[PDB]
């Protein structure tokens, strides 16, 4: 099967691994810290927290940012469903804005409106745009649009650590940056994510949050918290694959020109519409979006049979029942609609080489003529 | 250093996590599939789901029993700060009880009376008994103080797993056992936790919540979630150890009472008090009440110095000043505030034999002698 990622996790992290597991320590220790050091370093960001998960980054960020009942924040309707989740389990609620369908992130005009139309009960405090699929697009008008309005912003950054837009790195343009280490992430850590922030007080309250309101001197409880941290060997793992991210970004970037090459023709006669890999995009899902004459269901279960791995993107929030703010059905959101309904993620990942592109486009070309 | 903790984990299942980082399924996958189903088995549940760690646990626990804003549960007032920060953080007022001197555990009387004088506002949803270090006691008489004025009981056995009382294991006496992997643990993942429940509409909840509210047609998103998934390679550490909890349990009463015996002299001439390692105890942590003539932080740092690690037990809800409620400004605690401020823990772990509790208990008995 070409899956859509294969994470080659090297050998010598392998190897701390085990012997952290040996004779070392288990909680976030040395490994952890160093992580975020060079984590920081690597995004050009003060301070970055390892924590267990991308969906914890984003409870951490709300939570810092005192974002929860009575509050209002907005999300796209295209993303995965923790971005809107998270914000109604800190009990505010997640206002969608449809996406653009040439990005598939958040679209700053609907963004405008929304913000500008808004008027309560609850009170709109941020803005939570995804750079979906490691596309940086829009990042800076998201950070101006925030500032104009008085609105925090926090990045769902899960898909796009390393990607940047206009010299802004994706996760480092506003009040918090937050980043997944899932399978499917590039760096992975089995599960894991970070939070990152230019501000010290924030850094400072997320820290104590991730765990259990913990301040050292001894030890103080300063405020109540949750347990977010990140084991030792998985921050192991995640510092031993960041050297190596630019170069597997390299690679992909590489592989989408590829796809871009070969998958024209099926694009000229009108089957599918391509992703826009732009300057910056990181590539971490290759999303083409299908005629609709076709049943993805049934493309996906071809594809499968052929030894192609391929998905859905994302999910459409307003397609969810989930998020039934009243304004979520004062509109429809055709595009977020079209993406969930019509979207197929091809496999995209740095353990393929061209002629592996070629083997997909292969499989797609004959599954979408028969 | 003899250390409060120092997990072995065998080797084999060190290999298994090096197999499935090079080349296997890093998410929960079969590993932590069949440690649900063992540790499920072990206990004598009807189900269990593996965790992030032992706070998300709890948190999920509340989450399933809609316990939220608006609402009340009761906690002891000694115990790791998590119990009380978790009711708090989904929106409940935590309550707080005092323990017992003797068990260090919630005081059953003293619960019966909160209970009794409960008049709101909020609403008085659930206990949190912790099963403190392991130690069972009171187990099946909060199951039936919770039966008798319509509670929920969340057992926060973060440091339990293994203990009994009375022929009912930790975790399973009601709605929901909440276990840690911590490392000081007994049976570690580095953080990982379980959620364990007889109920199986429970169980599904919780399954959801643990996951983004995924139900795999395909997958549909049924309520909005959270991600409090184990790792696969977590769940392999975790269910290679299982085996051998009982013989380590086994291993630590046997020290237990080395300390009983050894700590003898200095509990005769009133410079502290024992812990009562009773039946079902798993011996996660031995803890004992220094006399209060003693700076206990003064002790710590001498034994450092003569390379023993220890350090208080558990903190005092009521002492930390983060759980406001009016009835927690009108209790007194002095039993929890006792052994916050002199309670010491001394390292009792399946690593050590009767040579080692000797070292310990000598170098103890300097450090008091001079202080
Ligand atoms: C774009 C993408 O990668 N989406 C993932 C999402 N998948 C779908 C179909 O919705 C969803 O993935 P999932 O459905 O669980 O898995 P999958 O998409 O079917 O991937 C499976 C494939 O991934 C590979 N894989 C797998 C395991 C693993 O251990 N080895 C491995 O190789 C392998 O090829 C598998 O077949 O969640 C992860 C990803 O999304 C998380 C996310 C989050 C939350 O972050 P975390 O809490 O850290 O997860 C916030 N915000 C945004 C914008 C997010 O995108
Ligand atoms: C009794 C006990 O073991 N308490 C731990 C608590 N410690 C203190 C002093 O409060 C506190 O530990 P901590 O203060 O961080 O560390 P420590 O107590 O000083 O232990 C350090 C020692 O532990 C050993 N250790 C360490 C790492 C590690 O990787 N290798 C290792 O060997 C080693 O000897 C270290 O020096 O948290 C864990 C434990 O409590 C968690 C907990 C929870 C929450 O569960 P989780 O979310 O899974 O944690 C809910 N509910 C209850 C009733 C709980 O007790």
């Amino acid at each position: 099967m070409i899956k859509l990622s294969q994470p080659q996790i090297p050998e010598f992290a392998i190897e701390k691994v085990a012997d952290i597991l040996r004779g070392g320590q288990l909680v976030h220790g040395d490994e952890c810290n160093l992580f975020e050091q060079e984590l920081a370093e690597y995004l050009g960001v003060k301070h970055a927290l390892v924590v267990s998960n991308g969906t914890a980054a984003l409870h951490l960020a709300l939570l810092a940012l005192n974002i929860g009942p009575g509050d209002a924040v907005i999300v796209p309707d295209f993303t995965f469903t923790a971005t809107a989740n998270i914000v109604e389990m800190v009990g505010a609620k997640a206002i969608i804005v449809d996406v653009d369908k040439t990005s598939y992130n958040l679209d700053p005009q609907k963004l405008q409106a929304c913000i500008n139309e808004w008027q309560g009960p609850e009170t709109l405090k941020a803005i939570m745009p995804v750079l979906e699929f490691g596309n940086p697009t829009h990042l800076n008008a998201y950070r101006d649009i925030a500032k104009q309005h008085g609105l925090f912003m926090i990045e769902d950054a899960a898909c796009a650590l390393g990607a940047s837009e206009q010299g802004t790195m994706v996760g480092t343009a506003a009040e918090f940056g937050c980043f997944s280490f899932h399978p499917r992430a590039t760096l992975t850590t089995g599960e894991g994510g970070a939070v990152v922030t230019n501000d010290t007080e924030l850094y400072n309250k997320v820290a104590l949050l991730r765990s259990h309101g913990m301040q050292r001197t001894g030890v103080v409880f300063k405020c109540v918290g949750l347990n977010y941290r990140l084991t030792n060997f998985q921050g192991a793992i995640g510092r031993a694959i960041l050297p190596e991210l630019n170069q597997w970004i390299a690679k992909r970037r590489e592989l989408a020109n590829q796809y871009r090459e070969l998958l024209a023709p099926l694009v000229e006669v009108g089957k599918l519409t391509l992703p826009s890999i732009v300057e910056g995009h990181s590539v971490q899902t290759y999303m083409t979006v299908l005629a609709d004459n076709f049943e993805r269901s049934d493309v996906i279960e071809a594809l499968r049979s052929k030894q192609v791995e391929s998905n859905l993107g994302a999910q459409s929030m307003s397609s969810l029942g989930l998020f039934n703010h009243k304004y979520n059905t004062e509109q429809q959101y055709p595009e977020g609609t079209r993406l969930y309904t019509h979207g197929l993620a091809l496999p995209l990942h740095e353990g393929m080489n061209a002629e592996d592109v070629a083997t997909v486009v292969s499989a797609l070309t004959e599954v979408l003529e028969h």
